[PDB]
């Protein structure tokens, strides 16, 4: 039903771990995506933003810092705004479903629970 | 003009086994447990359905850097391609994945990430 | 390198198919893909602009009408505008590989060539 | 909770085989074809490398949909769900596609919808 997507890129930033009041964790990043090339390398891109929520959006916050390259699954989310202000807007975001560092330029000690 | 390619997340059903080609090149063989769930609409809760077992090879650095990251029963995530290869009997053909890319899925865990050194 | 999608959903309208100076075709579209549901039905949304090229474009052109339930696999691209007149705009469109009448509510008579 | 999924394009290797079980529910099987390009980094241009050949099962009007509108190698777009069945030899288990989503490709051809009647 939903439509997903998997996108590799590295974090723009560190991940934004706040609090619901509800006391639920919410974990926000957005991933930036850049490509390869031939014979010279680099161009495309492509930023999206993401959202976790709950433990995997703790551990997404203790795992991850800038420049980290991820693979994240996810549905795709997009919303439709005014036109009482302006003109016709959009935006996307993705809700994850899983992320994980990738391991193709490091690795990582996995520390399971 | 391009492969098939999937996404799977499961569990290595036993840590990588690392080799290394006759030039030299190294080679991480592995499979992904990937169990989705089901829930039967009549009481009891969600279900581990029938799983789905991948195996995977992942080639030159990547590899060794899997070798040195995951193992056994480790979440991970699986970004590649479908090959299917050609083994002879006593034809044949298996379906296996040729990893693009593969990380520890921080869903039930973290991970402490080293970046090398490139850029 | 890229970040590819499915998407499974309804055209909005019959593919506009227009030509450039050069006489190469180019089909666009928006699908709109709308979920399922339990115990009652329907939600979500997701409206993705498209666009094919080519022979691919008028294939399309000729072979869709508006409703008409596709089957989509593209890039996602993504570009990202102003700040000098406003704040901020981000847009998205999917450059089509490949498109197909989907078989699950219809049939199709497909014709070779 | 969610299966692994895949989108995979290619061929018919032949027409869809419409069975029906024993209640009575539709069954279309067939495989796709799909065949990935590789470039000769020197001379000559692209060429049509290792093919894929995955088995795919449809169900319910979807197949006798398919069964009434897919022939011979025509090029088709499947969404689908990986799943492993079990054969026994004489153990043995095999990948194949259980289709959510298919329709012929207007890559290189045209197509006639008749949508059917619901909303
Ligand atoms: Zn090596
Ligand atoms: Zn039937």
């Amino acid at each position: 039903g939903d439509t997903t997507i998997t996108i590799v890129g590295n974090l723009t930033a560190d991940p934004e771990l706040r609090f619901t009041p509800s006391g639920a964790a919410v974990a926000n990043f957005t991933v930036a995506s850049t490509p390869r090339i031939y014979d010279w390398k680099d161009g495309e891109a492509l930023f999206l933003r993401c959202n976790i929520w709950r433990e995997a959006a703790e551990n997404v916050a203790e795992s991850l810092t800038r420049g980290a390259r991820v693979i994240v699954s996810g549905r795709l989310k997009q919303r439709s705004f005014e036109t009482r202000e302006g003109e016709k807007r959009t935006v996307i975001e993705v809700e994850v479903d899983e992320i994980g560092p990738s391991l193709r330029y490091a690795t990582a000690k996995v520390n399971k629970a």
